[PDB]
């Protein structure tokens, strides 16, 4: 299953941080502007296959998703844990 929600951090303005819609499926992450995903097409996404889960230093809950440089500070939405990003990319990964 796919992990959809909105991520509250900066867009373009550094101060400018929004919630952006991010849906991690298939075995790629993907990220548009907001929750209206569809018609902004796709501003990001990243492969899942050497993305490393990177536990964010001060959070606990916090995981930083790397590849390519390109750093996605995820977090568990609340009730989440690390597990849902584990069993989501594991059961989406080759």
């Amino acid at each position: 299953v796919e992990r959809c929600g909105v991520l509250s951090k900066w867009t373009n303005y550094i101060h400018g941080w929004q919630d952006r819609w991010v849906v991690l499926k298939n075995n790629a992450l993907s990220y548009y502007k907001s929750e209206d995903e569809t018609e902004y097409g796709c501003r990001g996404s990243i492969c899942l296959s050497k993305a490393v889960i990177t536990p964010h230093d001060f959070d606990e809950c916090r995981f930083d998703i790397s590849v390519n440089d390109s750093v996605w500070y995820l977090r568990a939405q609340d009730p989440d844990h690390r597990q849902q990003w584990i069993d989501a990319i594991e059961q989406h990964k080759t």
